Parts: C-alpha cells; structure tokens; sequence
C-alpha cells in the first residue's frame, strides 16, 4: 500500500537446527495419537521460528555481554564456552558458586573415545545468589547468568531470612 | 520427545486489531506479499518481527526487561520444609531438577550433637529451570521457586535459553 | 485493486469443532491407506470450513425458523432442542408423527450416570408427509422439518396412490 | 472414521473463469491478500463467501430454495415392493436407515384372514437421510426415495444436518 | 420427578414439558441413577427432596454385598445386615 519489506531472515526455518523429521513433529500441532507429525518439507505450508534453540542461533553468543549489567535489577556474567551444543553444555548454580560444566564426544574410533570438556567456574558470593541470579545459555554453549545481585546478600550467601530480617539482610547492599 | 508448542500464545498478539494477519505484515514491512510478507496463520515464516511493540503486546506483564521475546507465563513451586529457620536451608537448582536441603541441630549434648534434616526437590524439566523462575521465602523455613515459568520441553534436553528473552522458550505447555 | 476485505469469520476453521485430530483426517485428502491425515496444525494450510457441521456452527439455531413456511413446497416445522450435540439427538419421521429424541449424560459418578432427555413430538397428519417432509438438524441440537405439506394427503397420511389417483389425494391440497 | 470430501465440487465453482482464485477472491472482498484474502486452492480459509451468486453457481438446478448452500449430487434408492396398492405400504425414514412395510390381506374366510406382507429397507448412513432424500410411488406398491443426495459420513454419526442447505452437508463421496 | 428403587439399582425420572406449541408438546426429561448394591437399598434406605426436583435417598445405609446378591434383609433390624464394609 505505502510499500515495505524485510526478507534476508526468511531461509532461517527452513533449517534452523539440522531440520530432523523428529523437529517439527515436536511443534506442530497437539500431543494427541492421531496428531500425524507435519515434520518437515517443500509443502509444509509455514517453515516457522518459534521453537527454543531457533530464535537464539541468531543470537548466537546471545550478545556475549559479560558485565554492567550492575547493581541493578540486571547484573549479568556471562560463563563462555566457545564452541558447544546445548546438550554437551549443562549449567549449576549453589549457594556462593556459579558453574558451567560442558561434555563433547569430539571423535570416536576402534575402541577409543575422545572427550572435550569445558569447565568455566566462579565463587562469587556477593554478586551471585542462586535465589536469583538465573541461567540462560545460547546455542553455541555461552551461558549468561542474570538477574539481582540482591536478595539474600550474606557470606554462604545463606543467610535467606529476606521476607522479616532487612536491616542485617541489606546491610550487604546491591554491593 | 515431547510433542509441545504455545500455539495459544502465538495465536493471540495477530489477532487484537482490525485484521487477524495486518500484525505480521506491518511488522515484517507493510503489504509487500508478492516481495514476501506472509499471510501468517499456516504459512508464516521466520519471526524477524523486530518492530518492538509485537513482543511487547502480548504480556508488557512481563516488563519487557530485555528483548525479542513475546512472553511467557509465570508459577510456582513450592520446597516447603515446615521446620527451622531460612538459615538451616540451603538451595541448588539445576537443569532437569531443583532442590533444597534443611540442615538443623535441634539440641547439643554431654554426648554430642542432634541433627535434624530434609532434602525436599522436584525433578521437573518443564517447570522449573535454573532461569526463568527466581525463588523466595517464608521465616519457617518455607522455600520458594517463582515467576515467569518454564515452558520447554525440546528433543535436544538442556533447555534452560531465556536470557529474560522469554520466546522462542516459551515453546511448550505447562508439560 | 479497487479494494475490499472481509476478515472476521478467519478465526472459525482452526476451531470450528473442537479441532480434534481425527477431525480433519477426515476432510483434507483421499480414502487410501497411502493417503497420512493432515489432521490439525499450526501448519496446515488452510484452515477449512466445508464439513458439515461447521457451516451449521455459524446458522447455530438454523434461522430458529418454526411457522409461515406454509402452503408452499417449504412448509417448515421448528423441533427445538434448547442445548445438545448432533450424536445426543435422534430425529424419527413415521406416518402422521414427527418427533425428535435427544438423550445426553450429563455427569458421570462412582457407579452413577446422570441421562438428560428432550423428547419434542407431534401428531400433524394434514402437514407432516414423511414422503415429502424432510428432517434438519443444527449443531445446538434444534431440528427443522421442511419441504412440501402435500403429496400423500390422506389421514395416516398413507393413502399413497399419488402417481395415478390425483382427484381424491388432491381433494385433501395444500391445507 | 470414514475419509471423505466433496474435493471436486468443492474445485469446480472457483474454475470457471479468467482466474481460478478470484472466484474466492471477489466473494471475500477484492484484492486485499495481506488484510487476508485467500489464494484458494491449497490456502483457503472460511466459506465466508456471502456473496450470493458462489453459492447458486455450481448448481443452480438445486433451485436455490434456501441459502449457503453451494450445492449437490442426485440420486435414489428403491424400496420396490413389487405387489400391492399403495396403500399396503407404509414407509419410515430414520437416521441410518430406511424402511417400508407392505401390509396386505389377499383373502378373508369364514374362519379369519390371510395376510401376506413385506419388510424391505436399507442400512446407508451415506446415501440415505430423513432428510436431503424426498419420496415418491409407483400404483404397483412401488416406494422410491429420491433427490438431492445424502453426501456426509461424519465422525459424529447423526449427520442430517441440510435444512434445503445442501453444504456443508456435500462433505463426502457417495460413501 | 417419579423414583424407583430395586435391589441393587437406584433411579429416578424427571419428567417435564417446558412449552407447549400450536403444533403439539415440548418435554425435558431425565433419567438419573446408581447401581449400587453395597450402598443404596430398596430398604435401609429411605428418602427425601428439594423443591429444584432434586430427589434424596438416605438414612442407616446399606451394608452388605453378600455371596448370594439380593440381600435387603433388614427389617428395621439392622445386624446381621450391617455385615460389610461401605463395599
């Protein structure tokens, strides 16, 4: 009408992950036995975006942004891994420690099996707060942890007594 | 593995306004279908859709913290040990699980030492992630897990993608 | 071109019935074994109205229309059935009565099950001819009875001699 | 159950002119694609289609005694009791089924009556209905059911569904 | 609403017409029940109502499923008849 246009994303679901049969039988439709699978092909109707992993390949580092990101509502620390599926990747976060522990098979022979692992850890107890700080990797293995760096602020942290102590509780700020 | 997708939620933002579709074609450009622009139902195309608004409209509820997005909603569970204060709780979430650990004395002796003790936890990789849900507390030990729920369930398993970038993981029922 | 658009039925074929998948595994394709099921999506293509029960879901009472509807080819009698689905209702046309049976189970208990009933019946010999009076029913469960008031005419009305005795069959008309 | 569509006659009326999809097109609005307007034959959407000559175009011999509509098949199944008048017979049309009753006596006697009689019917929840199907005679006790075709299989069952509105109660083969 | 009460079956019949026509009779009906034999009797039950057609069975209930099956056998006379469970 008054003439606009974007089209350079539109290869993207057509193979988003590897585009596996078993992908979009996954979000197609309705978890029920005559549901069919619609699971991929030139004659699906929509190749679509919506499923996890897919809005962030385009993120891919998921803006990689590793600080400042402080004090507010919003500190952020991002845990790279530089090269691994969400799967080989598998996060924790206790108490005073954050931890990303990623797990490759990178290559496989005879009867010899060849291990990567990534092993990017903290112990961060004034900044981090497993109450909420909160964990968020990308498909490429970078993990961010966001989020508080406030709410029960103490040494273990745990001193979590936030809903009636908050004199003593604050007295450890946003610090 | 699990057959899941928030159809309901994708659905709802291309349907408030004088046109079910208008919502995708004013967001992708406007009225350029023959240079692409998708008709939007069952034949869709990627989510460039980077116009804010569109993943503000359907839950500014969320706050719009971050960006892209299109939101989400939000629960709790509960690891309520009925006993001691916040101090004898310790908290770990991680992955597929979450859970708590009530770590008291109840009295000293002549003797030694009486522990008391529980390891409460849900294993619930639809629901609770080391991510979209922060957590809380009550005085009675009462250990809270909170917000903006998990609605992940993808083949590939270690799901936990939302940088508070709550689509394209908001792609699954409560399941 | 010159520019016009209707869009507010677009909602109706995603959910037309209550969208189960052995719905349109019924509607999409042909009978052979070979042929899958398109059975709802998403990821369909369309969404299609044409089964029978979905252009009757918009007519809801089917015009309610009970009387005047006379004299024609289109007498039409209203068998009303305030709330039920087609597979509750049960129309029979025999002679000088129409009636329509409905029978649903309301809820369902322990070793109890609760039956709802509509038995709307008639006796209108001199309008009702089961050889030319034909029976409607809506997705609401209301049945209209249509067409002409006349072709047997007699009191049971069966005094069927219609292709050959006209004077006496006709000396009862379009009363 | 039953796999069936009226894919044909739903084809044939878009066909019949300098474009196959302006026939959906020009009865949905005109040229406005992105506001929705449909491309038709694998993309589809409602049979909004109000605009009343759509519906009178692929057969205009069903008269247009009512509305939307958009027409059928013809047929008939004879109940030929092949003995009698007419007014032996007795008929009784239901659902699933249709039946006759020839009912004579050939003879009295001194000591009673002789009757001689006949049971003839179909099972044809596809082909006959209380409904879509009208009845005539022939003098040699002779019932014949006959007109605008049943064509609905539905999942549901009790599927006389067209008050003189013959889609979307077109939806099946002859089967 | 008409009730009818045999052995180890409970029912009731509502039986309305909500109209009458020029053309003839419009009923609502109901066809409510249990089969029940360890809990509703044709005996230690007796019953009640409300005025919304709402029928009520009730009192010192049935306890018995014995081996032979048509066991109301209490004629006010509770034992031995109370031998089951609420099964």
């Amino acid at each position: 009408m008054d003439i606009a246009i974007h089209h350079p994303w539109i290869r993207r679901p057509f193979f988003p992950f590897h585009s596996p049969s078993r992908l979009f039988d996954q979000f197609f439709g309705e978890h029920l036995l005559e549901s069919d699978l619609f699971p991929t092909s030139t004659s699906l109707s929509p190749f679509y975006l919506r499923p996890p992993s897919f809005l962030r390949a385009p993120s891919w580092f998921d803006t990689g942004l590793s600080e400042m990101r402080l004090e507010k509502d919003r500190f952020s620390v991002n845990l790279d891994v530089k090269h691994f599926s969400p799967e080989e990747l598998k996060v924790k976060v206790l108490g005073d420690v954050i931890e990303v522990h990623g797990k490759h098979e990178e290559r496989q022979d005879e009867h010899g099996f060849i291990s990567r692992e990534f092993h990017r850890k903290y112990r961060i107890p004034a900044d981090v707060d497993p109450l909420t700080i909160t964990s968020s990797l990308s498909s490429d293995g970078v993990l961010t942890v966001n989020g508080p760096r406030k709410q029960v602020s103490g040494p273990e942290r745990t001193i979590p007594i936030t809903r009636e102590e908050k004199p003593a509780v604050t007295a450890a700020p946003k610090k």
